[PDB]
């Protein structure tokens, strides 16, 4: 029993982290096979960062403008290209610790683990949700760029995030591993603000199902709701609308608990209108939205505490 924000084991990812220096800027890179990936703003100076032209800044560099270090061992750069907001550095050694892996662009509301790294050295692991407004509420200091987010399925690492910047509100923005940003953000020190965010309705429901699987039913009720009547309540409390696709996705959790999705929505509707009355759900005094339905099935017992 119990329920925690759980990251994936980070070992397979730790063996891919390196340090990338160019000029005076240093950040982390990701070494798969004979390529190292890292944010392209590694080629900026302090004055470049306000309005960089990366194409112009890059052509002024050679292969040996870039210093790549894997632990102790220096790695020789023998090629370089810019892919969207990333640089791809070809090196002369293929990483013997390369795991099976894919590059994936995750969807809003999905979760992943972040390995926070400094100077190519892993420092910490934690779980994140891609917010609706395409930021993540991470914990990143200077030098954390090039840290990656990932999921692990069996033995395959699905890389989905690389860290580039922090917004004025203290949340974080970055790209997939093809260099396309999540959200309308650009890699410049310009005025950039997070769009307004929304609570991830699908995840709140998934976590209510977690609470039932772990043996708690106090928040349920005898009512039910139409999709549309729920969405009128979702609107008032700044929750995402529930769609029929979201109802379908909650199918298995509804089966394992015997609670119909729209029954659970009535429960949530009532929770949004009346509060929690000083009680907790799975240890929390607030409604949690950073667990997907997949998160719940992964972590919870497949047998309900009836
Ligand atoms: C987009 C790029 C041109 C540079 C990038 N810029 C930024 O992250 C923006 C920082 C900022 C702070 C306050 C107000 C407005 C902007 C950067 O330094 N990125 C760091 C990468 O190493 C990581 C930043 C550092 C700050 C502290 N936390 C973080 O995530």
């Amino acid at each position: 029993s119990g329920f925690r924000k759980m990251a994936f084991p980070s070992g397979k990812v730790e063996g891919c982290m390196v340090q990338v220096t160019c000029g005076t800027t240093t950040l982390n890179g990701l070494w798969l096979d004979d390529t190292v990936y890292c944010p392209r703003h590694v080629i900026c100076t302090a004055e470049d960062m306000l309005n960089p032209n990366y194409e112009d800044l890059l052509i002024r560099k050679s292969n040996h403008s870039f210093l790549v270090q894997a632990g102790n061992v220096q790695l020789r750069v023998i090629g370089h290209s810019m892919q969207n907001c990333l640089l791809r550095l070809k090196v002369d050694t293929s990483n013997p610790k390369t795991p099976k892996y894919k590059f994936v662009r995750i969807q809003p509301g999905q979760t992943f683990s972040v390995l926070a790294c400094y100077n190519g050295s892993p420092s910490g692991v934690y779980q994140c949700a891609m917010r609706p407004n395409h930021t993540i509420k991470g914990s990143f200091l200077n030098g954390s760029c090039g840290s990656v987010g990932f999921n692990i399925d069996y033995d395959c690492v699905s890389f989905c995030y690389m860290h580039h910047m922090e917004l004025p509100t203290g949340v974080h923005a970055g790209t997939d591993l093809e260099g396309k940003f999540y959200g309308p953000f650009v890699d410049r020190q310009t005025a950039q603000a997070a769009g307004t965010d929304t609570t991830i309705t699908l995840n709140v429901l998934a976590w209510l199902y977690a609470a039932v699987i772990n043996g708690d039913r106090w928040f349920l009720n005898r009512f039910t709701t139409t999709l549309n009547d729920f969405n009128l309540v979702a609107m008032k409390y700044n929750y995402e609308p529930l769609t029929q696709d979201h109802v379908d996705i909650l199918g298995p959790l509804s089966a394992q608990t015997g609670i119909a999705v729209l029954d659970m929505c009535a429960a949530l509707k009532e929770l949004l209108q009346n509060g929690m009355n000083g009680r907790t759900i799975l240890g929390s005094t607030i409604l949690e939205d950073e667990f997907t339905p997949f998160d719940v099935v992964r972590q919870c017992s497949g047998v309900t505490f009836q």
